[PDB]
This record gives structure tokens, C-alpha cells and sequence, in this order.
């Protein structure tokens, strides 16, 4: 509908119907639900929510399908005044019934194509039962493994996660413009606004601090550049940012997100992060709460009632403009009207079942193909993988039927559509002889089957891994290990005499120098999703070749933490030519690598690279143009992730000794042989200076060209002159 | 002398003399040094220094005995064209000859006196040794045991800190205007400006980063409070602060520390720290690591050449302005004449030999007294302490005979003079067998031993620790753990059916979980220096009564880190009535709270505090005035730690659940009662805020009264209404 038809609708509303538009439930909450239709009279009681509350309520998130969606929509559209439908969100994250690989998994195919064809499946999907918005993608910058959380992020990159979050965006939208006329597309949320994933010592919703400087610099580039992409909503963050909870954190909010940043649509609050700020000690009551809140342009309040209870009497008392309430519920029914709810408040399903369009064969291939593009080759010692189909494997460990490879933040999708590794196996070799064992356990009973197995095949398949529940939200492990008895079997196998290949699943780095040592072939999957035993076998028998690259930093240890590839020199670095020293920035006990770093992984094939002639200078403002000729001189078909970064010799900040700039995978046949070309603008020679400005300054920049943060070639390029 | 003669020498000054005046050099760079003659040549053909150089450079670090600085100074003195003085620095860090217990001990102390007579005898027997001033206080807030420098500071309280550190600059000091008169006091020098205890991931030299508003709250307080006292000089950290390395930094050390603090002495640089901007990218070369330092205000470049070989050319250019030179001349010159250089240069001991003041009986009873307030009893399970004097004791372990017990920065006390473990019980206990055992090893033979002796005896004293190598400067650790060989010692101890006290050795928190767990008893000595062996069997015997608090906490395990007894609540805070639900601030495989925390510390003795009734309301400006009442309810004399805690319970900004604002340690006889009263000022309501103003806000606080961060009774006084 036209602007002014919705405009229209604000000046009709009452005060109550306002208020109550900023308020989002659960299904169950509402008249029509059709699922824990028993929930629904005790919490309405507890939250002291009445009909006048969830009649004109805003949004519903969570519902359970398209039948939960219709039923509540009828209903709430028989009682609601001026018919202004109610938008449903919910957690869509790495697939909705076909589920893709974890966030971070995705991270380290360095492909946006991936991670695009993933957010349009997963709109395909979710909004064939319903849903208007996901809660995704998730941005913020992780160097942290203890947070369960970093699951959700694509690592340790600002960059990476920036130009991952646009595809994220793109898969999920489309075109933004026309939200109400493609109904398989939905509307994205950007999270969590800002740099939850600081939290400190790894631990759930704890502090955050950092300067102002490094906010801008390294913690906001990502959601900014999904904000800038057309991202139509973004959330709040649980933690504080410089002291104020970012739910009320004005500054954050209306200065940098709505000012610096242009964005006007939908900020929603984590899920009962208005109360919370009461928690953090920032607002005295829920009175106190509402009014932060809506100051600092909060627009939807998710499941807690500061909102609901408070804002009148604020509105009457004076303490609060009515014009701020205005604004929030314009941006609400905008988001509406965007999706086209004023015409169709079924978005395509009133008579249209879309069910068929759920869990297709297509689907499933392309959560595949993420699956294998995703995965990390550590190590092949001895070119054990690819194993030839006729190997008899004897498959061991905790990950060996476990159906538990679908991931955290796997809200609506089933395991009983996945495929365990046992299942995927068998589909591709004749010999497979299965020792499942328990995720914290090693018994003797387990040594003896181990020992047998493993004595009559001739290679081992050593699944280990990670339950889900161990991350994601409120999953922080102090020490980033897996259970010793993985560990004990690990060493075990090892004493078989037998080749191993360990077949790895988890949501976060671990410590697996033992895993690498006690082995000769280490596979990274990640969580999968649900094709995870078809990825886990067509990578372990060549039929797909490892492609993927770390895109966070595998520490030698938790006292390591944080361990980032993009690190500061400091001023007494530790060189080839003083190593060994006392006096310099080391540890006693380790070294100052991480076990693995960014941009790092194997293939079954071989490249050569070579970067064409690159100027010696540069005038400021200018781009830097950079030709990359790559070959595959093996014969194996396969991909390889160029990568290039920039480095700022000297700056008024201490720049980090490596930045990520450019990035693109590439496919090559056997011989084949392709150019690529990146285009680093003057942007990427900037960064923010000690007043917070963005600066370019002239002087002297490594440009280093590459398949890893360490594999790379170094050319150097001197800025100055004028300004283009 | 009279300042217009000071002025008159800056007059006087040639550019190359004034540039000289700017440089700290060890000294057996001088001529008529009396030590490491052959280091000389070599080191001056390598930092490319001339006569010119030497026989106008400012001072000398580091002089190696009173007949070392006594050579130097009449031979600098006879070439020197207008008789200015070398000022002698050292550092004097716990004690010079006569050891004290490491910093971070003493701050378990809770004791302003011990703090102060520490430093009253360093100050002793360095100027009797020919040294001016000391690099000491070291103020840097720690809240990370991985950092080897974690035994210099007094821990992860602000307060404390700051009440510490002043306590050490009116010992080393006295009244600072009469420097010139008193000439067993010697000039303080506080380190490290700013921030440097914050080094990312405990690694020596690393990044720092935190908001400037949490800079002020909690990192700058402590060196502010030892200025404003009024320590003469200050030094440079080696660590970014916000992006630009300390020595460099303009905003902090010209608005911060000379503007805003009011600092008018000697900056000076920590050791080669100018040079070192280089290594962190923020200089191209030593002619910019000159200019921006001395832009900076950097008076006083420690053992590197950018001054002496760039200054020159800077002025003549016009790049810098020979005004900031001068200023820095006149700091210098100021403080020579402070310290009464221009009527003695000798400081007191030309024609008088003060041997007689090192290492006398009264000092090493002093250090003996700071050794048993310092320590902390952390378990004594069924009354096993204090052993009888018949006791028979087996002695076991790497600290059984180990003469390492004087701590790191001890650059000028003697093991020699020091008293072990075994030495130090033997004075008291007849019966002692001992076995001593290797750091890092437990060999079969080892256990035949251990085993032996124990069967023979009746009590355990298990004596584990640390290298002093393994902790401060460049001492990182990144598993805080003591060698695997110690903790694998203390199990098998345990097996042996004794009751076993653990005597633990060591300059950082540690992982004791499982030696607390392998004990009967756990006694905690740090480093107590010289008199380490009579401490430990003092306390051991009851002759003295421990009564040390943790002043940093002990982790649960390396992941828990930063831990600290001063946190934020979070949003989502664990609670007793929560405890269990998944969707809260905590950890999966640890509890949240240390393995034992902030103010911690038990006793023989038990004691009973009861607070005077308090006002219910507090205008602001107005203190609060807080009355203790203490009994000791035990047949055994003892002190206690009364310890004032106040919240902030709503804030502008997220505050602590608790901070520490008054302490007194208080002596009792058996049954004997005191009254102790502490004035809360205004300033222990207040915080910075957003806009980094220090306000006190109306509201709700909450008042802490008891015997650690936890064993407190509370109570709540609503400030409000008009001020002062
Ligand atoms: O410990 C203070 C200084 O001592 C010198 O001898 C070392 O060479 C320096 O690297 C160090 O910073
Ligand atoms: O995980 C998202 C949210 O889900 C809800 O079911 C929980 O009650 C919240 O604590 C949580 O933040
Ligand atoms: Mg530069
Ligand atoms: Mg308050």
C-alpha cells in the first residue's frame, strides 16, 4: 500500500494500539495457535498480558509452522481493529528444514556463491510455513573459541565476515525492493548490534570492552556493510558496549546505527534484553527499562512487557515523547507494508501449500555441495586421503553414528533427515566395520571391539567430535577441548598400527595438536547439516576434493586465547634472527603461532601462483590493481582460495601486520590454468585514526598474495603524491 | 641551589650537551666504572657512542655498588664542562640486599606500614650503595596470571593498589622537598605509564586495549594516586595504549599525565622504549621515534641512541622545536638539584662508607615481619596447623633445599644470605628428614625416597613452586600451572597416609584445585625473600599467625581468565535461585567464581565483626562514616582484614557488583575487642561516565562490611537530595 495509507494508520491508532504494536510473542501466547495451546493461559497470567495486549501485539516469533501461522493471522485478523496484520520472525540460521553447515563452517569455504545459495534455500523453505523474517546473519566478529557462539560467526575477519554477510543478506532478500512481490524471499536481521562476540574470557552474555577506535575499526565494519547491502532489520546485543547495555546504549544506537549508518528500519531487541538492562544495573525498575529503551529507538520488544506496562504512563507523565513512539510503530508497519502483509497478511500460503517446495532432493544436493565446500584437509600426511573405494575402513568413535551432525542453532530442522557418517559410508564403501563409543567415555570393552576392527580392515576412520548442546547460545567451555576420552582414543588407534584418518565435528577451534600427532590425516567438518555423512564420504573417498580454509585461528592451547592472524606487532616482536631470546614477546611454553591459521587448509591437488607486475607507487585515492595467474599442475580437478592482503608498514595507530582484502576461489581442472583479477580500492589503504576520522595516509604498504595468511608472496607499494 | 643557577646551566647548555643530558646509559659505558670493563668497548662501537656522548649523557642506570658510582662520578665530574652532575638509577623493586617478598605478596599483606617500611629499607641500603632513585612503585592493574609481571604489581584492585603504591613512595621518599637533606630516602619512580598489566592474552609486551573511559576508572587511579603523593618521576610502558605505543603517546602523557596530573618531573622511557616505536609501526625510523617522543615529553631515553644521534638534525630542520628540549634539560637539571647533586654529588658517601647499612639484624627482622603478614593460608583441614615444635616432619620437594626463594627483580640480593625451607625449619623443628626433588621430574628413585622418609616421619611439609625464571619480566606463561612433576608429586604424597601441609613457592596465581585437593593444608609464601625459610617455619609453628588475603584471585583453570572479584553483572547474572538453567552467564565445565577469591585468607584464630548502626540516606558529597566493631573469640592472638565494599546498585553506566574502599588489618589478643571507624568520601560514590566526567549520581548503594569479597554482611543507604 501507498505511504500514505500507512501513515494514515499511525494517526488512527490509539495510544494502546501503538504501545502494543512494539510488543513480540510466542505463538502460544495467541488466540489460533495450533501448538502448546496448554502454555497459553499461565503465561498470559505470569506476563499479565490481557486480549487488548495480544490482539494489537506487533509480531509473533517462533511459530512452529505454516498451519500455526494461518491459524493465528485468522484469528488475530478477525478481532484487530485496522486490520494491520502481524509479522512473524524467527531463527533461520544455517537452513530451515535442509540444513546447511554451521555459520562458521560457511566461514571457511571462503565462497559466497555458498553461502548466497544457502540463505535462498533457507528462504525457500521458511517461507513455505510462514515466516516473514530470520534472525540472520549473525556478525559479530569472533577471536574466542571458548564462546559457544562462535558458531553463528563466520571468524575472525572483518573483512570476510563483511563480504559474507552481503551474500548472506542477498540469498535471504533478494531484491529488497520488491519484498512484496517475491514471497520465497524473506527479510534479514542483521545481529548482534554490537560486538557481543568480545564477551569476555569466552564467557555467555558476559562484558565487553574495547576503545572506541577498535569498534570502528574492527567490530562494526561487518554489520555495517549488511546495512548498507539492504538488510531490512537489525537486533541488539545482550552485553554492555562501553559500560551501557546495547539495548539502551543511545549513542550506539541512535548516533552510530541510525545516523552514522542511515539505517531506518526495525531494531528489535535480543530476546528480553529491554528487562535485562534492569540486570546490568543501567535502569533502576521496568519503567526505567521502557524509557532507555525507546529512547535509544528500540522499536520491538521481544517477550519481555517494559514495553507493554510502561510506556503510557510515560507518555502521560511527560517523561517521554509520544512523537518516538510514533516513529517506532511507522518503522513496524513499514517493515509490513515491505512484505506486502497489507495485501497479503498470508505472504502466498492463503491458498497455496508450498509443503512440496520443503527438504526437495535439489535442496539436499546444494546443502551437500556447502558441506564439502566447507570442510577444512588439516593434515594428509603421506597422501593417505583420498582413500580408494575399495579400502576397508574400520569407522570408530563417538561420531560414528551419532546423529547429532546438524548443528547448533538448528531450530525447525529433523535428524532423522540427516545422514550419519556410518549411513554416508556405506553408500560408497563395500568394507565398513562400525565401533561406536561415547562422547566423554573410553572403556575397556571399547579398546577390545576398537582393537578388532581396526586389526581386520585396513584404514581407520576415527570420528570424533563435539555434541551440539557443548555450543551455541550459553555454551561456553573455559577449556576448548574435547573429552579427554576422545583424546585417550585417539592415542589408542594410534598404537593399531593402522593408517587414521580422523574425521573432526565440532562448533568451535579446539585444541587438536594431539588430534594431528596421534594421526595422518585430519578432516575438519564442522557440523554439516544434514547431508553430513554423503560430505564426510565424498570428501574421504575424492569424489570431492577438501577446498575449505580456516576462517578462525586453531590455538596450541586455551591460555593462547585470543590468537588472531591480524594481530599488532608490538614493539619487541619476536623475529627468525632473535627467537630464543628472553627479551622479546613470547611464551615460555608455547609458541606464539596458533596450531593453524587463518586462510590455511589442503587439497588433494597442487597450484602454482604468480602475481603479475604491480606498480612500485601509488598516488592516494587510487587503486591498487592486482593480476593473479594460477595453475593446477596436479591431476586433480579441485579449488583454490586466492587470497590477498595489505599490510600498513607505518601509521599514526599500530596497524595490524596483515589485513585480508580480497579473496576468491577458483576451480581448476587438471593443467587447467586461469587469471584473476582484485581490485583493492584507496578504502582498503584506510582505516581509522586516534579522532575516530577515516584517514589515508601516504607511506609504505605490503601487499602479500596467497592461499593462507602465511603461504604468501610480499610486494611492496610506496603512497603519495595528490589526491584522485 | 637556586633555581636562577639551574636556569643559568640550561643557558649555558651547548645543543649537543643538552641532547647528551637526554640519555641514560648502563655504566660501564662510562669511564672509571669498576665493573664489566670488557662489555665497554664493544657496546660502544655498537650503539656508535663517542666521549662526547658519555661525558655529557644524563645518568646511569643500573651502577653495579657504591664504588662503581663513586669511579664513574669523579671521573664524569672532572670532564664534565660545567659540572653537572650524573643522576644514578637502579631498580629496587622489593628490596636492595636486605629481600622483601615480591610485590604481588606484599599487596596480600593489606598492610600500609609493611608496604612502607619495604620501601623505607630499600631506600636505606640503595643510597648507601650510591643509587638515586628507583624504578618503583610498579602500579600496572593486573587481572591475568599468564603475565610473568604479575609479581610486580599488588594485584587486581584498584584501591588497594593505589593505597599501596603510596604507601611505597612515602617509604622510598619521605617528605619529597627535603631530597636534598635526607639522603637515606631516595627519589620514586612510578611504572609502567599506562596500562601495561592489561597485555592481550598474558604475552610480554603485547597489544592493550579498553575504552578511555575504563582506562580512567580502573588503570589510571593507582599511578595518579602516587603522583599526586609525589613521586618524581615517571616511566614509559612498553605497550600500545588505544593503537599508539605509550612512549609516544601526546594525548596521554602530555594531557593526560602532565596536564591532567600535573606531573612536572622526569619522564622517563622504559628500556629502549623510544627505538621500540619503530617495531610498532607508529615510527619510520629513529629520526621519527626522536621527534615523536620528545613531542610525547619523554625527558629521558633509556639505553637507545634515537635522541643522542637525531635530536641534532630535528632542531637545526626546524622539525621540532628546541623549547621542548630545554624543558626536558630544566626536568632533568630540577631533579639533580632535588636530590642535592649540586652541593654532593657523592649523595652522602664520600667520606662516608655506609656498609654498615646493608643487610643489618633490624632489616632482616623487618623483611621476616613482611614475609609473615604476606603469606595466605588457603587451607588447614582438622586443626593440622600450627604443627608442634615436636612435630616430625618429613621435607619433600623442589622448594625442600631450592635457595630460589628471593623472588624475580631481584637484581642485587644474594641467595647466600638467604634462608631456605630446610635451613629455616631446622631452627625450630628437631626432627626433619628431607628429601629434595627436581622442578620438573619425578623419577622411581625420587618416589623410594619420598616414600622412606615419609614412613619415618609424621607430618608432610610438601614444598612445591616456581622457578623465579618462570615469571616477570618476559616470563609468560600460557598454562598456569606449575611443572606436571609437581601436581603428579602431590598425588602420590597423598597415597602415603600422612597428613600433608603444602608450601607453595611462586610469583603468579597458579591452578592449585588440585593441590588444595591432594592436602591437608595449603599455605601460599609467594616469594618471601631473604628471610623465606623462617617465615615458612614461623608460620608453620605458630610463632606467627598467617594472616595474608588474596589481593588477586586463583583461577579455576587458564580459561577462566581474566577473573576478578570487581565484575559487572551481565544481563543474564547466575544467581542461587537461577543456578542450573541453561540461559544464563556461566560455564558449561567450571563455575564462575575463582577456585578462591579477591580478600581470601584464613587464620588460627576466628574472629567476630559487628557493624554500628548506619544512615539509611547520605546527602551527596557526603561521607559516610562506617564503625567496626572486632572480636577475637579465639584463645589464639591474631590480625584480621576488615574490608568496606561498596556497589553502585543503578548506574549511567554498568558498575561493579562490588569495589574495594577502605581496609584495616587489625591486631587481637585472644578475647581482645576493637572499635575501627573508616570515612567513605564522596569520591568512593563516584565513577566516570559516558562522557568521561567523575560524577556521583542520586541513588541506591550498597555497603559491604566483612573479611573477604565475599564474607560480608550488607547494607543499603540511598543517596540523594542536595550536596555537600
Ligand atoms: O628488564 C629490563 C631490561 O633489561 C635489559 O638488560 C634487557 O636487555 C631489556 O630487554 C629489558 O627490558
Ligand atoms: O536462545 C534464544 C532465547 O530462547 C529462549 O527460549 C530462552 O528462554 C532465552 O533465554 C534465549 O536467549
Ligand atoms: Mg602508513
Ligand atoms: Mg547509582
Amino acid at each position: 500500500m501507498e505511504q500514505e495509507k500507512v501513515q494514515e494508520l499511525v494517526s488512527q491508532m490509539t495510544l494502546d494500539e501503538k504501545i502494543a504494536q512494539c510488543l513480540q510473542l510466542s505463538p502460544f501466547l495467541f488466540k489460533g495457535t495450533n501448538k502448546n495451546a496448554e502454555l497459553t493461559g499461565p503465561l498470559l497470567q505470569e506476563m499479565k498480558l490481557t486480549d487488548a495486549h495480544t490482539e494489537n501485539a506487533g509480531s509473533v516469533l517462533g511459530s512452529s509452522s505454516a498451519l500455526d501461522m494461518i491459524g493465528i493471522q485468522e484469528a488475530y485478523l478477525k478481532t484487530n481493529r485496522l486490520g494491520i496484520p502481524l509479522v512473524f520472525m524467527a531463527d533461520v540460521i544455517h537452513g530451515y528444514k535442509t540444513v546447511f553447515p554451521i555459520p562458521l563452517a560457511l566461514g571457511c569455504s571462503f565462497d559466497r556463491e555458498t553461502v548466497r545459495v544457502m540463505a535462498e534455500v533457507s528462504a525457500l523453505e521458511a517461507t513455505a510455513d510462514g515466516h516473514h523474517v530470520t534472525f540472520s546473519p549473525m556478525l559479530d566478529l569472533v577471536r574466542d573459541p571458548r564462546w559457544g557462539r562462535v558458531m553463528e560467526s563466520t571468524g575472525e575477519d572483518p573483512f570476510l565476515n563483511s563480504e559474507l554477510g552481503k551474500a548472506m543478506v542477498d540469498g535471504y532478500q533478494g531484491d529488497a525492493s520488491k519484498l512484496n512481490e517475491n514471497l520465497e524471499q524473506m527479510a534479514a536481521c542483521v545481529k548482534h548490534f554490537a560486538a557481543y562476540g568480545a564477551a569476555e574470557a569466552g564467557l555467555e552474555y558476559n562484558t565487553v570492552n574495547m576503545s572506541t577506535r577498535e569498534l570502528y575499526q574492527n567490530y562494526l565494519p561487518a554489520y555495517n556493510a549488511a546495512i548498507q547491502a539492504g538488510a531490512k532489520l537489525v537486533m541488539t546485543a545482550f552485553n554492555v558496549v562501553d559500560g551501557i547495555p546495547a539495548t539502551m546504549n543511545k549513542w550506539l544506537n541512535r548516533d552510530v546505527l541510525r545516523g552514522e549508518m542511515e539505517f531506518d528500519g526495525v531494531l528489535i531487541s535480543a530476546w528480553g534484553a529491554v528487562a535485562e538492562v534492569i540486570n546490568h544495573g543501567t535502569a533502576r525498575n521496568p519503567k526505567e527499562a521502557a524509557q532507555f529503551s525507546m529512547e535509544a529507538g528500540v522499536d520491538l520488544e521481544m517477550m519481555t512487557t517494559c514495553y507493554i506496562h510502561e510506556l503510557k504512563g510515560l507518555i502521560e507523565e511527560g517523561k517521554l515523547s509520544e512523537n518516538l513512539l510514533d516513529e517506532a510503530v511507522l518503522r513496524m508497519l513499514n517493515l509490513k507494508n515491505d512484505l506486502g502483509l497489507f495485501e497479503d497478511p498470508y505472504r502466498g500460503l492463503k491458498n497455496n501449500d508450498r509443503t512440496k517446495d520443503i527438504l526437495t532432493d535439489e535442496s539436499r544436493g546444494k546443502a551437500r555441495a556447502a558441506g564439502v565446500e566447507s570442510a577444512v584437509l588439516l593434515e594428509n600426511k603421506s597422501r593417505l586421503l583420498p582413500l580408494a573405494k575399495e579400502a576397508k575402513i574400520a569407522l570408530v568413535g563417538p561420531l560414528a553414528t551419532s546423529p547429532d551432525i546438524l548443528g547448533g542453532w538448528n531450530v525447525y530442522g529433523e535428524e532423522k533427515d540427516g545422514i550419519n557418517v556410518e549411513t554416508g559410508l556405506r553408500e560408497v564403501f563395500e568394507t565398513v566395520e562400525v565401533v561406536s563409543t561415547e562422547y566423554t567415555e573410553l572403556s575397556e570393552e571399547d579398546k577390545v571391539a576398537v582393537k578388532a576392527a581396526v586389526q581386520n580392515m585396513d584404514v581407520v576412520v576415527l570420528a570424533l567430535g563435539e555434541k551440539n548442546e557443548w555450543g551455541g547460545e550459553a555454551g561456553s567451555l573455559a577449556t576448548i577441548r574435547l573429552p579427554e576420552a576422545q583424546y585417550q582414543l585417539a592415542k589408542f588407534v594410534q598404537t593399531l598400527g593402522k593408517p587414521v584418518v580422523i574425521t573432526l565435528f565440532n562448533g568451535r577451534p579446539l585444541e587438536v595438536k594431539e588430534l594431528a600427532e596421534s594421526s595422518d590425516a585430519l578432516l575438519e567438518l564442522w557440523f554439516p547439516g544434514t547431508e553430513a555423512g554423503r560430505v564426510t564420504a565424498d570428501l574421504l573417498s575424492g569424489a570431492s576434493n577438501p577446498s575449505g580454509k580456516l576462517s578462525m585461528s586453531f590455538p596450541q592451547t586455551t591460555g593462547q586465547i585470543p590468537v588472531y592472524y591480524n594481530h599488532l606487532r608490538t614493539g619487541r616482536p619476536q623475529t627468525p634472527e632473535n627467537k630464543g631470546e628472553r627479551y622479546v614477546s613470547h611464551y615460555l611454553d608455547i609458541p606464539n603461532e596458533p596450531f593453524y591459521p587463518f586462510g590455511y587448509g589442503k587439497s588433494y591437488s597442487e597450484f602454482e601462483l604468480k602475481t603479475s607486475s604491480l606498480p612500485k607507487e601509488l598516488n592516494l585515492g587510487e587503486s591498487l590493481h592486482v593480476e593473479v595467474t594460477i595453475k593446477n599442475i596436479s591431476d586433480i580437478a579441485g579449488k583454490e582460495v586466492i587470497q590477498v592482503y595489505l599490510q600498513d608498514v607505518t601509521a599514526s595507530i599500530s596497524r595490524p601486520v596483515k589485513e585480508l582484502k580480497a579473496f576468491e576461489k577458483v576451480a581448476l581442472q587438471a593443467g587447467e590454468e586461469k587469471t584473476v583479477t582484485f581490485e583493492l580500492t584507496s578504502e582498503a589503504f584506510s582505516f581509522y585514526n586516534h579522532q575516530l576520522e577515516k584517514v589515508q595516509e601516504p607511506g609504505l604498504h605490503r601487499v602479500f598474495v596467497g592461499t593462507s595468511s602465511e603461504d604468501v608472496d610480499v610486494f611492496e607499494v610506496e603512497v603519495g603524491g595528490y589526491v584522485l
